[PDB]
């Protein structure tokens, strides 16, 4: 069985980082461990790819990997990557094909609200980020403050929800960020950062602070 | 070759209110037109039942059935976390399958329900976004709707607002986001918009809180 995953959302938006296509490869027996892959962006082979060392399994079975790296326009211009397997277990090779999903790109709107007064009963508040609108699902979330360190020493404490499907075609999500309601009476400004394909700079960040 | 089985809980507000009909569901896939018949054997803490139903095997796009058998359970019995086992017999498999499955063990925990204004920045908008914060609640199972004092003629199709699925939070409780989007008139108007949330770790399984605009 073959598996062929994305670039991650943050890898392609971002020139200083590296998206790559992973192809994994799995029921790999140990008698027939050998595994060769070819890649094809829009048909032409290209040969920049690097396979990993093979992952024995507690199935006895092994898992190889075979990463290539793309270029970020390309991904974003939805060109087709498509992955080629080869074995003598297998009759034919397996070509897997993957590419961005189609759909004319729509921008994300990002909202900021703060904590309910129902909730500073307890000594840790819920900062939101409602981030709508937005198309292709793919996105990055995060969450940043100008607080000093051993405030946050562990880092800010925050979960995204997965992109939920919205009644016109376009998508969703909340991000939840946690914080002590003194850090949040002390006036610390909290960022909500979003990272999509068709926003300015493919950033843009909305604030929340207190106001005492 | 070989058929598989998938065992599915009932569904949260079913489990949660009385009236309604919960029901545990086994599912079988890879069943082929040659050898159709499916034998199911249910067995409630080990005890095996008769009180299952199987459906009519549904002929798929890719030359194979698909087999569904629902077993009825009862509010307090899926509640107190009892283990319902599905056993699957088919001439295809050499021996047969058992799944078993059960609400999520652990102590139950209430959620907190907070209800979210608009953001000043969404005004813009003619749609805008009134937000339900469900957060600290176990097990996951749980169910949200939205309500509303609202006239037909604003809302003839009902209401519309998407739920997210739940959220694994860092302290081991589940949150989610129901997100209720209104007409920016409606809101200024008044209208009174309620969040209702069922879970087995609230009063009565059910809790409700109001949204409406302040002047
Ligand atoms: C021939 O076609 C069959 C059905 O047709 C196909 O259906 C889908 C899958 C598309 O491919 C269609 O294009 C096509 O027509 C196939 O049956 C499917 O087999 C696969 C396994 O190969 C099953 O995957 C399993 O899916 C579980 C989730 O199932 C719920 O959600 C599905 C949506 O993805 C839905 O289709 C299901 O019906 C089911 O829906 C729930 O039903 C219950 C009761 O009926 C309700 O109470 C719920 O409300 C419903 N909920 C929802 C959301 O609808 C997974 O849970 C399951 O996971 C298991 O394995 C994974 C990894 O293996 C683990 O991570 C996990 O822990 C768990 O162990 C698994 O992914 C799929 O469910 C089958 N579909 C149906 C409709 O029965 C045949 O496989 C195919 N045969 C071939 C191609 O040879």
């Amino acid at each position: 069985s073959v598996f062929l995953f994305p670039p991650k959302p943050k890898d392609t938006l971002m020139i200083s980082r590296t998206p790559e296509v992973t192809c994994v490869v799995v029921d790999v027996s140990h008698e027939d461990p050998e595994v060769k892959f070819n890649w094809y962006v829009d048909g032409v082979e290209v040969h920049n790819a690097k396979t990993k060392p093979r992952e024995e399994q507690y199935n006895s079975t092994y898992r190889v990997v075979s990463v290539l790296t793309v270029l970020h326009q390309d991904w974003l211009n939805g060109k087709e990557y498509k992955c080629k397997v080869s074995n003598k277990a297998l009759p034919a090779p397996i070509e897997k094909t993957i590419s961005k999903a189609k759909g004319q790109p729509r921008e994300p709107q990002v909202y900021t609200l703060p904590p309910s007064r129902d909730e500073l009963r307890f000594y840790q508040v819920s900062l939101t980020c409602l981030v709508k609108g937005f198309y292709p699902s793919d996105i990055a979330v995060e969450w940043e403050s100008n607080g000093q360190p051993d405030i946050f020493p562990n880092g800010l404490n925050y979960k995204t929800t997965p992109p939920v499907l919205d009644s016109d075609g376009s998508f969703f999500l909340y991000s939840k960020l946690t914080v002590p309601y003194p850090s949040w009476l002390m006036g610390t400004r909290f960022s909500c950062s979003v990272m999509h394909e068709a926003l300015h700079n493919h950033y843009t960040q909305k604030h929340l602070e207190y106001q005492w």
